């Protein structure tokens, strides 16, 4: 398997959710990025492997799910099976990783993409190693009930640019954004 990473979108008040959904409008270009960034592996012959929480899964819409073209795990320490259209379940992040170290598995998985929700994030940023964070910048304050922790700068750099991503302030339905790479190596 290839990198660790985790991929966000954050409001200017550190939210991410609301009532189990987003806490903006539906932003098309923003969708297609993560799109984008969780599907395209590096590697030929391998897909990469979305890692997240069981809020998170049931905030997908029923009809994307499971995330197309990547390999869907769900965190659960008390589903007794698996969602219905997940391909794993794990009881742990620490279990998830090592799936993912399994023979069989790694010669099909790439990269791996912490999608949330905040206590995944949470436990992915403090494991020591290698770790990107592409993180939108929604730049508007919206109404949150789950949020995201405040980037250590001693530990993560912002990039100043990365390949595939624009660095451009991006605009929909009134709300600006723009697409940061954060990386750490400790
Ligand atoms: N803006 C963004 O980029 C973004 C990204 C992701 C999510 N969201 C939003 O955030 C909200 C969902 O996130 P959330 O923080 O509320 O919930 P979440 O982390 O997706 O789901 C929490 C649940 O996942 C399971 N879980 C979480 N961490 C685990 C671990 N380490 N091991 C085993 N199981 C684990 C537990 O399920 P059990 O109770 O079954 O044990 C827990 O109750 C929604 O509003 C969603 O739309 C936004
Ligand atoms: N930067 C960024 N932005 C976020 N919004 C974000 N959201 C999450 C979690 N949630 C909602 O909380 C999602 C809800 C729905 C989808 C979804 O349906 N995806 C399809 C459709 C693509 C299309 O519309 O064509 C797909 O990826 O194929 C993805 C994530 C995680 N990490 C994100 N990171």
């Amino acid at each position: 398997v290839g990198s660790l990473n985790c991929i966000v979108a954050v409001s200017q008040n550190m939210g991410i959710g609301k009532n189990g959904d987003l806490p903006w409008p539906p932003l098309r270009n923003e969708f297609r990025y993560f799109q984008r960034m969780t599907t395209t592996s590096s590697v030929e012959g391998k897909q990469n492997l979305v890692i997240m929480g069981k809020k998170t899964w049931f905030s997908i819409p029923e009809k994307n799910r499971p995330l197309k073209g990547r390999i869907n795990l769900v965190l659960s320490r008390e589903l007794k099976e698996p969602p219905q259209g997940a391909h794993f379940l794990s009881r742990s992040l620490d279990d998830a990783l090592k799936l993912t170290e399994q023979p069989e598995l790694a010669n099909k998985v790439d990269m791996v993409w912490i999608v949330g929700g905040s206590s995944v994030y949470k436990e992915a940023m403090n494991h020591p190693g290698h770790l990107k964070l592409f993180v939108t910048r929604i730049m508007q304050d919206f109404e949150s009930d789950t949020f995201f922790p405040e980037i250590d700068l001693e530990k993560y750099k912002l990039l100043p640019e990365y390949p595939g991503v624009l660095s451009d302030v991006q605009e929909e339905k009134g709300i600006k954004y723009k697409f940061e790479v954060y990386e750490k190596n400790d």
